[PDB]
RNA sequence: AAUUGAAGAGUUUGAUCAUGGCUCAGAUUGAACGCUGGCGGCAGGCCUAACACAUGCAAGUCGAACGGUAACAGGAAGAAG
């Protein structure tokens, strides 16, 4: 019930005295499949060396998603870095249908069937970033309704 | 009951993030070309030279408008084997 998947990994380098030196990221995204969401990034010299500190990473940092019934509630909008990203409940509105980044942390985020469209710099690390921030300020009529009185 | 509706990726760098262009994945067509080609249904078929046109048809009808008889088939009368 963690539901663990990895959106990308790449190569780096440092550029040392003698020659260059090649580290690679991962950037994985865990969830249970019912709010629960978190992203790690973690790095290291070898890739599943990467792959595993960045799930230990991500495991831990894990934050709480209101969810409707399989699904977001209103459309929000999320941004980082470079990176405005754009969701829509699509109340039964079949699939999961996000870009890339994005599609692996609504799919282990437990939402189903939302529309996306990501904007702007669509860079995989701050796409997520965007969708966290995003599902993070997004507010259940329960708590819209505790906040305004009734 | 009559709008259930939105995906990205590759490439600037030793690497990064951003900006930014180029390019790809889709759908479409009065299409052409290449390879191949069994049947049917429904559609479509000179986008260019509003260039030049052989030949055949594409606008005739009415005698219940009229003088009339060129034919065709009868009618009447005459003459002949």
């Amino acid at each position: 019930e963690l539901q663990e998947k990895l959106i990308a990994v790449n190569r780096v380098s440092k550029t040392v005295k003698g020659g260059r030196i090649f580290s690679f990221t991962a950037l994985t995204v865990v969830g249970d499949g019912n709010g629960r969401v978190g992203f790690g990034y973690g790095k290291a010299r070898e890739v599943p060396a990467a792959i595993q500190k960045a799930m230990e990473k991500a495991r831990r940092n894990m934050i709480n998603v209101a969810l409707n019934n399989g699904t977001l509630q209103h459309p929000v909008k999320g941004v980082h870095t470079g990176s405005r990203v754009f969701m829509q409940p699509a109340s039964e509105g079949t699939g999961i249908i996000a870009g890339g980044a994005m599609r692996a942390v609504l799919e282990v985020a437990g939402v189903h069937n939302v529309l996306a469209k990501a904007y702007g710099s669509t860079n995989p690390i701050n796409v997520v970033r965007a969708t966290i921030d995003g599902l993070e300020n997004m507010n259940s009529p329960e708590m819209v309704a505790a906040k305004r009185g009734k």
